[PDB]
């Protein structure tokens, strides 16, 4: 990674190793993407391509990994066209979507462009790249839909705002069709009991209400 | 984190691991709160933001954290009113409540906010947030109120105290109220023999007194 | 912490979670009191406080250790009365007994007090009060009184020994009143054999020589 | 390893144990290669031979990679021939291919390659070379050849798509030879159901499309 | 600890936890001076109290080691008489014995005679000290004389010269006798058979020839 | 250790329990040496010794590793005479063997020796003699001689060459006879039906040929 007088520093085995066990626990749950950004602060192009091929098995998710990174990087292309001619003394080369992506572009090029004044956080943008494809990759594999998450007869309200939560955390919407579910599905999803207890109290309630209405039940 | 010249570091494995753990063994024990405020001594509220989202399971608690959080937001809104304009050279930009929250602010901002002469120590804004949020859920989790910790006809006199300050621990009620608490329950609460015991040591009797009496009980 | 050019850390996961540990695992046995020591040299309040609230279970003697801590500050403040008045620019304002427990403090006016010339070290008088409160509970919860240990008819003089000095170890007496216990009840309570043997030696013997003297035995 | 004002740093046990352990545990399993990168980086010949040595067993795989570096030394050998002559008070000289390995060449000279201007990375350079005998080692430690990967006749595709794409990732074939064979071999050989329904896509899927098409089969 | 511009460090708690485990998990085993010596290398007084007192159990040893502890400090009394007087403003005072070991001397006083021209280097003399006190217990906890080490009719030339320079090891005698030792013992105890193959091999023999020539037998 | 302006530090933890750990499991395998050597870089002859003296337990060993640094010491000496007379105020001693086995040279001196210009590496000078001890103990505990190391009738190629060149790599002897040893035994000991195979292939086939050409069988 690079550090603040920024300084280029080699991954460190801690976070390359806690990011190896965490793909082996957790296999691809939404607190994944967290903990991924958290141990890729500041990474170069390099240390994110070490983060992601440092991981055996799982080898589908990663092949589509690298097709949405494709794409991306095709994206910026065509949104960002190289202008041929010579690199002055004091400038940088423009950095192809191949470039932000660590594949054709050293780790000299990659510090040069991400701390040289005028920069191109490379490093980020290929993060954002990787973070869209894991997200995609968090859908697909989420086994349940939103739609289906129902309270048992006998089951206590907070788990079934656990399992609400969870697999909404998983759903891939906007925060306004998630608004949406909170509003409409959470209530009408819930047993008998709970339903008319939670109606009762009124649409504008909170979800500390409702779990403390709904909690003797 | 920030660190003292001060300067900016990525969030270590050892700390998130540590929190990720707290709460995978402690659920949401009234400690939890030390420890996370511990582990997030000088944190950005990326860090911030890190550490929550790296939490998997517990959702209801998590979505009730966020709600708060929300609820601190609007407050902050409306006591800090922005005001419409460009920004000077030198200067900052007012941050709203979901810049306080890592919602809607870079890091570069962040940084900026928290170092900068006449600084907006955003990280600790959001922190104090996060820890209201915390406390309300510590008290939801919680399963027994103090005015039920009763000692019992063979239980040692040190035990009940353990159990009595747990569960006044996680209760919210303001320190005039605990030590109302403290005043009356304790010596209200225990069984007769120690009760009659410390009854005869007097209204101003320390906690090593009262438990030294009892001991040999 | 504070380390020395002074600047202040943010206090480290291997340190906290090491205290946790202790606590977990020595209960308060005497050895707690110097580990503890160890773990918060040159630590601010707020760390003090981290690591003592950090602390599940045990909450009897936690209570009873604010109660000391609370003792002692009301000792500084009829020992140092406030003076009235606005702080000059390029002064600290005068510690309370509050402050030095971290209570009434920022972190920023800790910092303050411990680092500025003419300074206040309100983290180790805070500290001195954390292990006076400490070495009660160590009393307390010691089973035994070295009163009553006494050498087995079959037990090797070196177990006795352990357990003496343990127990002594545990005991709440200045060093003279130690020396003496030393002085009388070692070669008091031992078994007849290793008794007849010590009391031959002469009343100058050192421990290694009463040992050895005793180890056929 | 030299980390950024350039330093030399010895080899930590956190690297070279990680090393080791990823050798005993993965074999040689493709991400090996990756993972060993990533504990390489910013090596000198030193630190690359002190890796490499420390492993035991697999001595017929390491005794590959020490022909498999003569044969990358004989070739820089008589790329770069040797000029005979005193050499300079303010300069190196020249690296044979020995001297590349660590062979032959002090840490002193390696550092002064390596650091001074106009330099010669005999770190990196070297590092390319284990490489290439590492992905010779892995070719002949994969058992399975990618024409053989079948999907079974109840196997999700999801399973087959890991078993295909880590196959692949362990063939020895360029970039198009591998597109090649995504683009022939997987919806090739798939079982009937699946290849039906892959089939009706259209040749220009992406894998997203396949996998979601087949995901109720 | 203080390290090299030298610094003043607190104790890490690897160093702490590392001692700790060490008298867990060999007792007294001699190993444990050296290791002990490098977990203290350049530490203060409280430092090695630190180290000294977080040992629980084996409270005998630690009561020999203060009595030791307490003999070499009046030595250094009457050796280095106290003179009268008011220190000079840019002097240390002298210390005692009782300062050497940390008992009537702050940490800033160490720090001073540590690190002050015209030093003395107070940490070496109390780790010397401590370190005689250490001989001293492994001599006690040794069970054997090398006097008794004598190899078996079956055993192997090896393994008895490990017990023989174990034993050895823990004997306490100037390294001329050790020397006397290995001169006379260790081919006067051996075996009829290799005692025979010794003796023939003649009275300058090195440790390798004579394990080589009883490696068959 | 010392590194790079250059400073002192004291030997890690995680150094010394590594090297420790190392002993225990690996007895004195090969990879010890080169592992050594990697927890050993830029050690003073005091870090050393505190790494052989730390080791329970193989006292022979450390025996002969003792009288084997001594010989080298001999050696140093009668080709090093010392000179007799007073050291210059801005000149080092002449360091005798003793001081470069740390036996008799002070930390100070050492530090003095390796740092100051016109320098001796008395540090890789005692490692030197260490490592060639270590060697000599690696050859008295190898079991097998590389004569007797034979494929079996039903054994993969690959595993005979695995012992192959773990036996090598304990052998003795230098790195032409070894590749004698390579261009002769490993051929000629192989089973008959790959000696038949490998015969077929040439005198000059690399291993990579031959372990594929025998892979089937
Ligand atoms: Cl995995
Ligand atoms: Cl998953
Ligand atoms: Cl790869
Ligand atoms: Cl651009
Ligand atoms: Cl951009
Ligand atoms: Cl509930
Ligand atoms: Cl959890
Ligand atoms: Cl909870
Ligand atoms: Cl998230
Ligand atoms: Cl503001
Ligand atoms: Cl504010
Ligand atoms: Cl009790
Ligand atoms: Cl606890
Ligand atoms: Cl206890
Ligand atoms: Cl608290
Ligand atoms: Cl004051
Ligand atoms: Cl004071
Ligand atoms: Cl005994
Ligand atoms: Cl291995
Ligand atoms: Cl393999
Ligand atoms: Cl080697
Ligand atoms: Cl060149
Ligand atoms: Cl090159
Ligand atoms: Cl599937
Ligand atoms: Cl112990
Ligand atoms: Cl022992
Ligand atoms: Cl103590
Ligand atoms: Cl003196
Ligand atoms: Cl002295
Ligand atoms: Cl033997
Ligand atoms: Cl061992
Ligand atoms: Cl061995
Ligand atoms: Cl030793
Ligand atoms: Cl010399
Ligand atoms: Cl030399
Ligand atoms: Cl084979």
């Amino acid at each position: 990674p690079i550090v603040q007088q920024m300084v280029h520093q080699a991954i460190s085995p801690r976070t390359l190793n806690a990011w190896v066990k965490v793909v082996e626990e957790k296999a691809f749950s939404p607190e994944v993407i967290p903990m991924f950004s958290a141990l890729s602060e500041g990474a170069t192009p390099q240390d994110l391509n070490t983060m992601l091929n440092s991981v055996g098995g799982h080898q589908a998710a990663m092949q589509m990994l690298k097709e949405t990174i494709n794409e991306e990087a095709a994206e910026w292309d065509r949104l960002h066209p190289v202008h041929a001619g010579p690199i002055a003394p004091g400038q940088m080369r423009e950095p192809r979507g191949s470039d932000i992506a660590g594949i054709t572009s050293t780790l000299q090029e990659q510090i040069g462009w991400m701390t040289h004044n005028a920069p191109i956080p490379v490093g980020e943008i290929y993060k954002r790249w990787i973070i869209l494809g894991l997200n995609k990759i968090v859908r697909m594999y989420s086994p349940t839909s939103i739609l289906d998450i129902r309270q048992g007869p006998k089951e206590p309200f907070r788990d079934y705002v656990d399992r609400f939560y969870k697999t909404l955390r998983a759903e891939q919407a906007s925060q306004e069709v998630k608004n949406w579910m909170t509003e409409t599905l959470l209530v009408q999803n819930a047993n008998p009991d709970c339903k008319t207890i939670l109606k009762a109290l009124g649409p504008g309630a909170t979800l500390e209400e409702m779990m403390t209405a709904c909690q003797g039940v």
